[PDB]
């Protein structure tokens, strides 16, 4: 099977620059080598180039509507493209705003797909509901088929066609959520397990579930949009938003290498990694590398050992 | 319902000066503000002002047992006073040996209460048994039915009534236990679940038994007592007893999360946190702000997130 | 029971300096002190004095061969005495590498011994396996039966006789395995517990299998091999191999506790403790006293508490 990596060099999403760098720092890190190392086929499409839009004045709250809906808009066109050839495509962050145009694209050659997000927050908050207007909150707003009208059309938006339902997607790590977007999960039914239900349950028991729910009748292809916030600022402390009191290094682990054998794995964020809120050298390169762990993960390397097959090591 | 802030500025409890400091720190930390925004009424009695014993001579080993007895005989009158009232009350330390009159004076009005003690000791030491006459490590043996008689009156203490029986009491993260102690626990029969129980189990599993060992047959009100200590040291570092191995920040979450969801939360103590005992301020933050959202979530403040009912944020 | 500490000063095992030094560091924390506190009879053997071997040319990739050969020929001798008088050895190491001679001598006395392995990694390399030619990731190559004549014998190495089979080694922590180990694993059907087991399972289930799967049909003495290096860098960070993710304070104690309950602990290794590797004196304190810890543990200190028999406490 075909992986293509996408960078998505973009931060207009957040008012902290820094995130666009993420790509670079992954690449930097021999993420693309270290992945040709697996068994997979490995094309490294490149960073897409963000056109800027003069003038984005913010619509009421909202900041840089245009600018994020058009970077958006880019996104998904090379994601449903790549998906279309059958590779299973890979998009390095640059902020969560991008996974507006990550699975909007994915949705488009996969109308089916059910989408796994980890994340301390749940990025629900609609332009009505945010104390900020910053984007890389509202992502899953713009994608909710049930979220369809209950907020205002936003400015370079309008090519977004709400593609997944409440039904098909799935929080896991979180802790952080705001009062809006507690009402909304709550009121569409939308299936978590925020880091009270970990503890209870154990990573192992979680990601039973979360199959069980999302795969139960129908095997469908996954969208796993990973915010690296989701783990504790100890081990990813290089993001804009730490929240403390969150998952491990080996339940990250844990997850990425549960959902590699499904064998269903069909895209892929890696979002909110930023160089430059690193305190120390060793605090990004603590967030680089288990980032591309994660990456790596997903795709096979497993912590017991991999070894080539036919080959006889004896 | 109603929440009572008492502030008990004591620490002749142990050697250590400095958890009188302790409220101070916390109320600094915007506890009572904090808490101001649950659904919660709450009204702050202010800190009470202790008495010094002159002349307060040791009782064999025991130190300090006037001043520590007297005050405790106040606590428990103002505890007495506000439970009568229907009110909850919330307890912010000093030393643990104010555990003493917080439960007495509970018990008062709910005869019937059963106490969770989070603590890495047990605290149950008696008169003859300790090493040192400190008081902090001695508050259980006071509370015990069947601890009366086993050990000399003391200097202060004859106020105090053995209010609940080794059947009322369940400990959670006991780690460091004296020879003694240890006797004594065994003897009587007291319900615990030292780290290793909790590594076996796991703190879901955990705390669904400690319930239905202290609420299977009758339900009751709860005490919860919290020794900061009872958390690793790397989640409250500011503390005069610090063992390695404890409780995760994770762990003390998803119990006051699971007191809360009971109902019965009757009264609360938040103790040990020693504001001087901090080697960088930000030990000193750490630990607080822990100490915080513990009792935050004593009162409802869920990780997967809180929002106000009847307002449609759509 | 009779517990005999030997010290292994021994380094040629691998590349970084600094591991003989061990055996001193433990000891300077009151390691044979503190174990004479529990229930057991301690001897202090003290510190073997290994004989280097001049003009030590590598075989092949295989560095120091001879000098690794003869000082864990001596080191088997001296453990298989002690074992014949029915003592419990305790070696305190240098590099893993000793775990040869110290499983050698130990199943010269008892045959039908079995072997839990704590580690990050498996270090089965063969001679034809290894990138490097370091020996501390090659002793359970030497003691495998199934090993036997599938890579050439090495100077130094004709006196070991393969102990073990592939049914009686259980594995817990690895994390960080080569291709070529991997196979082996693979192919000879080895149980093991990778980190990824341990988050599935819980420390709990791990032991119970452990357990059940070596001990099941006939009870027989155990050799606990501990590589400090099995749990995370946060706790043992002087190690010269520190792979992050791993086990952690609280499931190692907790491994070391059902070990001593097992009743059939015969020999133990504390491998791997670099006092040079320290990045600051407090690095080094920690990564000592978590030995010393895991240490009393296996012999009896219980996180509960332990009281001395026939005492009447009260
Ligand atoms: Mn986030
Ligand atoms: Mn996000
Ligand atoms: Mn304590
Ligand atoms: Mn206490
Ligand atoms: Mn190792
Ligand atoms: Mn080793």
């Amino acid at each position: 099977k075909p992986i293509e990596i996408i960078g998505a060099p973009f931060s207009k999403g957040q008012p902290r620059g820094g995130v666009e760098k993420g790509p670079a720092a992954l690449r930097k890190a021999g993420l693309v080598e270290k992945l040709k190392e697996t068994e997979y086929n490995v094309r490294d499409h490149g960073d897409l180039a963000f056109v800027d839009v003069p003038n984005d004045s913010p619509f009421q709250i909202v900041k840089n509507p245009r600018s994020v809906g058009k970077a958006n808009e880019q996104l998904a066109a090379v994601v449903a493209e790549t998906q279309k050839n059958g590779t299973i495509s890979v998009v390095l962050g640059g902020d969560h705003s991008m996974a507006i145009g990550s699975i909007s694209g994915h949705a488009r050659v996969h109308p089916d797909l059910c989408v796994i997000w980890v994340d301390a927050h749940t990025e629900i908050n609609t332009p009505l509901t945010t104390s900020s207007g910053n984007l890389h909150g509202q992502p899953v707003a713009f994608l909710l088929k049930e979220l369809k009208g209950k907020f205002p059309d936003v400015p370079g938006f309008s090519w977004v066609t709400p593609c997944i339902s409440a039904k098909d997607i799935v929080y896991i790590g979180l802790r952080d959520v705001d009062p809006g977007e507690h009402y909304i999960i709550k009121t569409l039914g939308i299936k978590y397990f925020s880091m009270t239900e970990v503890d209870k349950l154990g990573i192992g028991k979680v990601m039973e579930e979360t199959f069980s729910y999302l795969l139960g009748r129908k095997k469908r292809p996954i969208h796993l949009s990973f915010d690296v916030d989701g783990l504790d600022p100890v081990f990813t402390p290089a993001t804009g938003t730490p929240v403390v009191g969150g998952l491990s290094y080996r339940e990250g682990l844990y997850i990425t290498e549960e959902i590699y054998k499904t064998g269903l794995l069909s895209g892929l964020d890696i979002m909110e990694v930023n160089p430059t809120l690193g305190k120390t050298p060793e605090e990004v390169t603590r967030t680089v590398n288990t980032a591309v762990a994660l990456t790596l993960s997903c795709f096979g390397t497993k912590r017991e050992g991999n070894h080539k097959p036919e080959t006889d090591y004896l």
